């Protein structure tokens, strides 16, 4: 009936002639294999995410809890959920930030100081993947001691999360990882709750429903909320960023004259390559978009990367222009919008720009190695590989 499918070889590989057939064509796109529908247009994909009583979280939830061990935020709602949300918020704002963000700047410098006598370093494989697995322990509490390990059991809870057909060997791995991080980590639990520290992990260890606190197996569920959630995007954004700069040289050089061009960088590094690329909802109730219909319990798939791309909400959208203002420009969707928003938005615009101005101004004279990227991922995506020399 439809031969385009988001499961094509060829969507994988390059998926941008995907959007723009299917919000031409069929903005609301039905793939059996899943039983979903995906939706790329910006007004559509704006109008789910901000009504959360008609399209719910519930979906993830089969989707998380195998790894999760106990309820994440998403599938939190009401006062529960603001507040808790407010409490994780709260590690990575006021004095929490201001501890933090020297430690980032030691994490940043201890990778590069690695690294540079070398005069090449891999964005992805030797900065990225580290930086961003530390800063999340950093945020936790988590000693850098075991970081390795705990790269690889994130990795495989990851890619039970971001996975759409997983087989019966690739599920009971995911799940190893899950139990060798709950082991690891319902300890330190344990011992925060002594001896109080300036982390996350104390935060939510002291939180106050007004008499009542959060289990410490939910604790952990919301730890490793926080620990998937500030990982993963990390290390695309950063990959992304240098090399649309580095491809288009002239914005590079605005970058270099005025730093502050760079939070501008970032924010359509973040519209372009959007590296959280679907967000799923589950249908409450009968609805329509256009002429296709909806029924109660279906699932629709935001695709954020679509939606960034459309020509209704930017002018060129296919084209990386760091000097976007607002023929047509929208705020994009890369953190998402309405009540469950990434609560680490602001963070995560912060650290990548500390982190990109340090590797300018030690880096010197960046050369691009890598021509060309290979981008791997449909949920989340970024380059294998992104390969820089310098001075
Ligand atoms: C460039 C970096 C990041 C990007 C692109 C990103 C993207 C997103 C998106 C698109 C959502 C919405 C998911 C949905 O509506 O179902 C989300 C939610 C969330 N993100 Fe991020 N995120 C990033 C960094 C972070 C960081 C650093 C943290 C730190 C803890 C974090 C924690 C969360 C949490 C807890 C949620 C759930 C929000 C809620 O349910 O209210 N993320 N993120
Ligand atoms: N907070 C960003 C984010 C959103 C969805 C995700 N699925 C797996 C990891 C991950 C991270």
């Amino acid at each position: 009936k439809v031969y385009n499918s988001i499961f094509d070889q060829a969507y994988e590989i390059d998926p941008i002639p995907y959007f723009n057939f299917l919000r031409k064509h069929d903005p609301v796109h039905y793939e059996e294999s899943i039983d979903a529908y995906f939706v790329s247009k910006y007004k559509d994909v704006k109008y789910i995410l901000k009504n959360n009583d008609i399209f719910n979280t519930k979906t993830l939830a089969k989707r998380a809890e195998p790894v999760m061990k106990d309820r994440v935020l998403a599938q939190m709602s009401g006062q529960e959920h603001k507040s808790k949300k407010k409490a994780i918020l709260k590690g990575m704002t006021g004095k929490y930030l201001e501890n933090l963000m020297p430690i980032l700047e030691k994490r940043t410098n201890d990778i590069i100081n690695k690294h540079i006598e070398k005069k090449e370093i891999d964005i992805v494989n030797d900065f990225g993947k580290v930086f961003a697995v530390q800063s999340s322990m950093d945020l936790l509490g988590i000693n850098l001691e075991n970081y390795e390990k705990i790269r690889e059991w994130h990795n495989g809870i990851a890619k039970f999360i971001t996975s759409f057909n997983l087989n019966d060997e690739e599920i009971k791995y995911s799940l190893e990882c899950s139990d060798k991080l709950e082991n690891y980590l319902m300890p330190l639990i344990k011992d925060r709750k002594k001896s109080t520290k300036d982390d996350l992990i104390s935060i939510l260890l002291e939180y106050k429903n007004d008499e009542n606190s959060i289990s410490d197996t939910e604790i952990l569920a919301l730890s490793l909320n926080v620990l998937l959630a500030a990982t993963e995007p990390v290390d695309k954004t950063l990959a992304y960023l240098f090399y649309n700069l580095l491809k288009n040289p002239e914005q590079f050089e605005s970058v270099k004259n005025n730093p502050k061009l760079i939070k501008n960088a970032i924010i359509e590094t973040l519209r372009y390559n959007s590296p959280v690329q679907l967000i799923p909802r589950q249908v409450s109730k009968p609805f329509i978009f256009n002429n296709t219909e909806l029924q109660a319990g279906d699932t629709v798939i935001c695709m954020i990367g679509s939606a960034n791309r459309d020509p209704e909400a930017y002018s060129n959208p296919d084209e990386f222009n760091i000097h976007r203002s607002s023929t047509s420009h929208s705020q994009n969707l890369s953190f998402g919008t309405g009540v469950h928003t990434c609560v680490g938005a602001s963070f995560s615009l912060i650290q990548l720009e500390m982190v990109a101005i340090l590797l300018l101004k030690r880096l010197k004279n960046i050369k691009l190695k890598t021509m060309e990227i290979t981008e791997h991922g449909i949920y989340t995506r970024g380059p294998k590989s992104m390969v820089i020399s310098f001075d």
